[PDB]
């Protein structure tokens, strides 16, 4: 299948070269699979989600999301329009304020939650997990990820937007789990990406285009952006049976587009996630 004019992050992952515009997958798109986005939760009556999202826990008074990140978050996941996977599930585990901001207990909550509460729900291909969120360096933090990782669940988690060495900061520093560093249309490593020898993978984070509350859409950037594209990507491979939960981050790392990147610093790795797709 294909989507034209898509937003450049879709058409970079289906290709092998920048600046194309279309985003060629495999119609499967993800289905049968489910991705449980921990963010500020997300706007399932958005029409770009189809039905297909849905809140599952909030740790606040209300279980929308004011605040429009995790909409955004949730919509490269598996939008219509702005998705990696199409037809995946969607569901929300609002762990952050409205203001973005949640603490650390509330986060491994959140986690502890998603890892028990995968065994209730019908995913025959595969769960996902993508967290774009991250603090300074937390073992239990980082032990929080990796539970949630050794329970069967693919787990991505945004590297930070610190333009500094991955290590000090947590979710991300967490060696089992996937690390997302971004990048930008060029095919530059995007100015605020954290980086280090922690990261598994680059994915496109620059000025991307998504889901906003209040049935909106909005162009934004972060590490935070290029974690749903891998989140979604892994799920849509699981459903395609090329890989499963447990070893998805080292097969989109084997599969990527290597040395593509430019202002990969020594010692960081330089691997586009890509689809490899060939209709
Ligand atoms: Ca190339
Ligand atoms: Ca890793």
């Amino acid at each position: 299948a294909a989507q034209t004019n898509a937003p450049w992050g879709l058409a970079r992952i289906s290709s092998t070269s920048p600046g194309t515009s279309t985003y060629y997958y495999d119609e499967s798109a993800g289905q049968g699979s489910c991705v449980y986005v921990i963010d500020t939760g997300i706007e399932a009556s958005h029409p770009e989600f189809e039905g297909r999202a849905q809140m599952v826990k909030t740790y606040y008074y209300s279980s929308r999301d004011g605040n429009g990140h995790g909409t955004h978050c949730a919509g490269t996941v598996g939008s219509r329009t702005y998705g990696v996977a199409k037809k995946t599930q969607l569901f929300g585990v609002k762990v952050l304020d409205d203001n973005g901001s949640g603490q650390y207990s509330t986060i491994i909550a959140g986690m502890d939650f998603v890892a028990s509460d995968k065994n209730n729900r019908n995913c025959p291909k595969g769960v996902v997990a993508s967290l774009s969120l991250g603090g300074g360096y937390s073992s239990s933090v980082n032990s929080a990820a990796a539970r949630l990782q050794s329970s069967g669940v693919m787990v991505a988690v945004a590297a930070g937007n610190n333009n500094a060495d991955a290590r000090n900061y947590s979710p991300a520093s967490e060696p089992s789990v996937c690390t997302v560093g971004a990048s930008d249309r060029y095919d530059r490593r995007s100015s605020f990406s954290n980086y280090g020898s922690v990261l598994d993978i680059f994915g496109p984070g620059t000025s991307i285009l998504s889901t906003w509350i209040g049935g909106s859409t909005r162009s934004i950037s972060g590490t935070s952006m290029a974690t749903p594209h891998v989140a979604g990507l892994a799920a849509y491979l699981m459903t395609l049976g090329k890989t499963t939960a447990a070893s998805a981050c080292r097969y989109i790392a084997d599969t990527a587009n290597k040395g593509d990147l430019s202002n990969i610093p020594f010692g960081t790795v330089n691997l586009l996630a890509y689809n490899n797709y060939q209709a």
